[PDB]
């Protein structure tokens, strides 16, 4: 009936610092699935699903 | 009835910061699904499947 | 019938330095699902499944 | 007689990240000297004093 | 006679990641030197006196 | 007569990974000297005094 939600966070990400320094970053797939290198992601879902960094091979039916 | 939700957050990101030296980089796919380097996302859904970084090989059906 | 849910926090990341010298950083996937390099990552989800980094090889069926 | 220097450095920064959520910053200085907030700063001096953030109050001669 | 000095380095710094969250950051000073929040420097001297973060009262003579 | 130096390092930082939650941070200096927070400093000096964080009250003469 009565709802006060004040300053809520949710699926919040905020100050991140990062350096990454690499000389060789390499990444080789054959018919699969390859996720690389998710940095300061955020999301909400309702009713639904949430995926942030999903990897699924194949689905053969 | 009555909602007063105020200064509320969901699905936010802020105060990034990111430094990538690489000297060399390489990605190589065949058939199927490479996702990389995501940074700084938000988002939000309302009745949906909600991804970020997903990644599928394929779906032979 | 009242609900006065203030400052909370649901699904935060928040405050996160990161450094990575790396020389080489190489991934070789072959049919499969591989997920490298999740950081900072938040999220929340109502009435559905959810995953932040989470692979599947494949789904025969 | 032979200077072969290669790839020499010499007072180098590189690959800074920084951040900074405040939410009041405040200095408050009356007659002496201040020096906030230096970051990636660098130099090379020859035959001579060299100073980055060097404060002094005063000098009464 | 003969100098090969090859890749080198003589005050460098490299790869640094920060955070700084503070609700309230003062300084006073009245007459003196505040040096505060120095961060990533470098430097090289040659024949000279080097500061990086050096404070003094005051010279009175 | 001869010098091969090769891949020398010689006041050298890095790798650095910092975070610094603080709710309140208050420096009060009267005619003296006060350094604070001195992070990921390098310096390399040749014939001549270095500092990195000295503090001197007042030099009366």
């Amino acid at each position: 009936v009565l709802y006060v939600g004040s300053k809520t966070k949710e699926g919040v990400v905020h100050g991140v610092a990062t350096v990454a320094e690499k000389t060789k970053e390499q990444v080789t797939n054959v018919g699969g699935a390859v996720v690389t290198g998710v940095t300061a992601v955020a999301q909400k879902t309702v009713e639904g699903a949430g995926s942030i960094a999903a990897a699924t091979g194949f689905v053969k039916k």
